[PDB]
């Protein structure tokens, strides 16, 4: 089996950070690249970050994704949040077959 565990639903006021953490239920989550994603209201989804080692050229630095093999699980930090984030989050995995994997997701809210 293989397949990731987050939180059902999340807030945080603006000026404060952002933090995603998604925990992996299989095997050490640093086994396995891990990317992130964002689905905005009426809108699609968009890559935040990729392999979770960096960010493609020209997206915004305000997301930084880190991998937990000791403690088993992945964790975002996000810097200068703004209603702009007021979204859903998703989180994506790979397998020993090199299969793309997708997690429950993340409600953000901002107020």
């Amino acid at each position: 089996n293989f397949m990731l565990t987050q939180p059902h639903s999340v807030s945080e006021s603006p000026g404060k950070t952002v933090t995603i953490s998604c925990t992996g239920s299989s095997g050490s989550i640093a086994s396995n690249y891990v990317q992130w994603y964002q689905q905005r209201p009426g809108s699609s989804p968009t890559t935040v970050i990729y392999e979770d080692n960096q960010r493609p050229s020209g997206v915004p630095d305000r997301f930084s994704g880190s991998i937990d093999s000791s403690s088993n699980s992945a964790s975002l930090t996000i810097s200068g949040l703004k209603t702009e984030d007021e979204a859903d989050y998703y989180c994506q995995s790979y397998d020993s077959s090199n299969h793309v994997v997708f997690g429950g997701g993340t409600k953000l809210t901002v107020l």
